[PDB]
């Protein structure tokens, strides 16, 4: 039941964090392709994006390992 | 039981936190990509926006550890 | 039995609140890009439409506290 | 069985409300934005369609309580 | 038994009656956003749409309640 | 069982009746907004549409009683 | 085991039905408000479709009622 | 086990036909409007897509009431 | 468990083959109100890919009934 | 199990081959539709296509027939 | 528990495999459609990508098949 | 166990990189159609892109594997 | 249960890394297909982006490893 919820809590993180860094880098890469220019500018946005992004997920990681050990 | 419940708290509030994220990051980015004299309009809305947005999955987060200990 | 419901009102509750924040603040952001001078009517109704929207989840958070405490 | 029928209710009705909201608050700032003299109408329309949305999500609520208490 | 059933009909009645509300809401502001002029008739078919759209929703919650009592 | 079983048939029968019933009527506000001198018209085609959909819902009712009893 | 049988046809089936009328009148609505002169004739489309749709949802009611009794 | 075998087979028989049917009529219903002299043909269509799109959730019905008899 | 099974097996190919057949004749028919002129050709498409469609769900059939008898 | 297992292989791969063909198939009658010069090499890419698409499902139909015998 | 596993891997291989293929049969179908010339070099995509997006689903078949025996 | 445990894992695995090499393979064919020029460049980020993808695929059917061994 | 823990993290983290790996490389190739003369700054954010999207699930696959082991 450690072993099962460990699981659980580290699968659900890993789909939540892939797939918001995904949504975020391909706005990125939409956004530069439409507006070259803005090249700096939107790497911050994800720069600062990502992380905000992980950091449940990385906390529900933590909690997986707690639960493990 | 504890485990269980725990994982599914933590692994629901980052799926909840990550994803909404994500979008809120990604409509700053799309909207900073059309206009590009409000890029410090959108992000100080996505400065607000997040924090709200992650708020009760902290809170899911603060009663997966509840759970667990 | 009380865990694993304690964890299930406050999963949801995480996904339920994150998400209608994330879109209310993402159509805020979209009209302010449309229409900048209409930047604070439109923070008013996402100050508004937040609470709502997490009117209830905030209740199921309530309710997870009240199963395991 | 009481804490899981706590749990299911009062978090489906916190999924069923809060995206019910949002999805009106939405429709609001969209209309606003796109018709800034309707502003007056769009929002009694909100206000009139929260609380209908809300109404069920609600019942469920307290229906969470009843079995919890 | 009772207490898990009283949660899914309640819960399922809340997700229902919600959304469908939501729905027919945001439908009336958009149209009420094209067509100003409309706005008294839109507003009715929202008026007459909604308790139809709540009405098995309702009677899902009196069911909801029979079990409960 | 019969708990379990009444409170299936009513939380589906509720989803079916809501949502249809929405579909129809935003399609009867879509088609006003369109063309507002086909209102009655249209009116009338949901006044025949919304029984229709609500039909096997109301049966599921039914046989949601019958089983509770 | 036989009111979870006749429950899961009876909801199905309502689902089943609710939804296909929704799509078939909304289809018929739609229709009508982009070519009026073809009212009655989509209106008897709808007047076939219907039945045909809901033809084997009513047999599934029928094996609900089968189960139950 | 066969109360819940016959019902699955029964309900989503009823789901697969309901919805395949309103996906035919639909399509017949968009095609009649936009193209009127093609009506019969496309009439026509819709009675021979039906059953066979029936087809296997007729024999589906069939192979619920062996179960259930 | 052969009852389960049958089921299982029975259903999953009615959706299969419904959903299938459903969007190969709604394409026949966007086609040939498209081009009334390919009528036949398309025509003859459809008469290919049905059976083709419904080869594996057939299949799937028959060992519902080999696991039924 | 082995009446479990050998429906799921063949519902699964149902589903799997039926729909797989249903989405080569309209495609193959859109891009008729669009180009009908096109005929040939489309429905050759369509006959390269459906074994192919279905290869994996048949082979999962056998190993439903192995589990069941 | 064999054979639970067995329709489980082979199942969810062929759903993979069948989708994928379809997926890249169908936009080889949509450019040779709307560039004829370039048949030969999309058909050479096509025959490179749908070996690679089998590769993982035909080693899921083999383990079904070392699970089966 | 084992077997479960390894199907779930081969069977997901299946799943994922299957897709995933889809939508990069479709992603190269439509570039290629629009900018026939770029052939060999996108080409080359198809041949990046898939063993990326498959990466953690390929790690999940070892590890299904361990599971088995 | 180490079994099961085992594969639902390692296919969940397969399904998370190949889709957002497969979302990100299609974005770059859709960039560099509409600017060609981006398919270095392009290119860099593809390979800053992927390994952001694998880090959570490369973890959750160490955790699957740390279930086995
Ligand atoms: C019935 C409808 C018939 C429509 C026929 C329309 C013909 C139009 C004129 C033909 C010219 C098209 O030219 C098209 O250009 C691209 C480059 O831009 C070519 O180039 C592509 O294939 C060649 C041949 O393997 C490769 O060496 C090359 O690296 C690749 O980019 C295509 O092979 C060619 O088909
Ligand atoms: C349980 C495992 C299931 C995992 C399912 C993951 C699904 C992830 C889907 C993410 C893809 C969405 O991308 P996006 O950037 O929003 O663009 C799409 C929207 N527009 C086209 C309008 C831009
Ligand atoms: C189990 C986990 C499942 C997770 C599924 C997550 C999917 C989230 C959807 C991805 C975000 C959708 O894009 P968006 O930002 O709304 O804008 C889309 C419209 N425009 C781009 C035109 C503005
Ligand atoms: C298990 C947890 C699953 C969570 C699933 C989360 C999915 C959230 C999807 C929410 C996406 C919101 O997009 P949207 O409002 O349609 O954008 C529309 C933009 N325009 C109006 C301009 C078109
Ligand atoms: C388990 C919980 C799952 C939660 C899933 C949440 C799903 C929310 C989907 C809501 C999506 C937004 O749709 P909408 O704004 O009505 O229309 C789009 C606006 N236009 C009409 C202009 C395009
Ligand atoms: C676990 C339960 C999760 C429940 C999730 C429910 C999500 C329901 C979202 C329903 C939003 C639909 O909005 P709408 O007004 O039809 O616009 C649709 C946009 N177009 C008009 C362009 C098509
Ligand atoms: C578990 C229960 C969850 C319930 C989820 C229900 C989802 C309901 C979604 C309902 C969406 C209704 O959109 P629609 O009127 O068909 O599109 C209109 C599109 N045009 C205007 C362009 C024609
Ligand atoms: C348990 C889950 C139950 C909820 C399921 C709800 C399903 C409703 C799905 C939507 C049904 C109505 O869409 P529709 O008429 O085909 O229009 C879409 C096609 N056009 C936009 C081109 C007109
Ligand atoms: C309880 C579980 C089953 C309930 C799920 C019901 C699903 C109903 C799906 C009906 C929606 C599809 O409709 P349609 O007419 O093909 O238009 C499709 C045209 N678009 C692709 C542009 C939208
Ligand atoms: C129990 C689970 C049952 C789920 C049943 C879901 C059925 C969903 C069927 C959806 C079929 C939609 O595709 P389609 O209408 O061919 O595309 C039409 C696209 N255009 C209109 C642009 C051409
Ligand atoms: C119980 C499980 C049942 C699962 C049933 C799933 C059915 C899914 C059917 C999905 C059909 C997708 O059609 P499609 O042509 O790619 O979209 C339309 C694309 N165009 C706009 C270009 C036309
Ligand atoms: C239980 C198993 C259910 C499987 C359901 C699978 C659904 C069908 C697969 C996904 C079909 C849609 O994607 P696609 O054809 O690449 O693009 C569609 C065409 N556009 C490019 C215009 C969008
Ligand atoms: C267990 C059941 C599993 C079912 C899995 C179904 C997967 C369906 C995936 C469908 C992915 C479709 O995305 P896409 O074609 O990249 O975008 C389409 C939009 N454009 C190409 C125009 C940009
Ligand atoms: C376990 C089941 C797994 C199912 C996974 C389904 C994966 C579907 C992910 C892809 C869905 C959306 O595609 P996309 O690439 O964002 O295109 C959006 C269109 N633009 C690129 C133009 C913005
Ligand atoms: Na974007
Ligand atoms: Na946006
Ligand atoms: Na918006
Ligand atoms: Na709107
Ligand atoms: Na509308
Ligand atoms: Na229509
Ligand atoms: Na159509
Ligand atoms: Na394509
Ligand atoms: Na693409
Ligand atoms: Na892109």
């Amino acid at each position: 039941m450690a072993f099962l919820g460990a699981a659980i809590a580290a699968g659900l993180a890993a789909v939540a964090g892939a797939i918001a860094v995904a949504i975020i880098v391909k706005a990125t890469i939409e956004g530069t392709t439409r507006q070259p220019e803005l090249r700096g500018t939107l790497q911050t946005l994800m720069f600062i994006g990502v992380p905000l992004a992980e950091a449940v997920p990385i906390i529900a990681i933590v909690i997986s390992l707690l639960i493990l050990f």
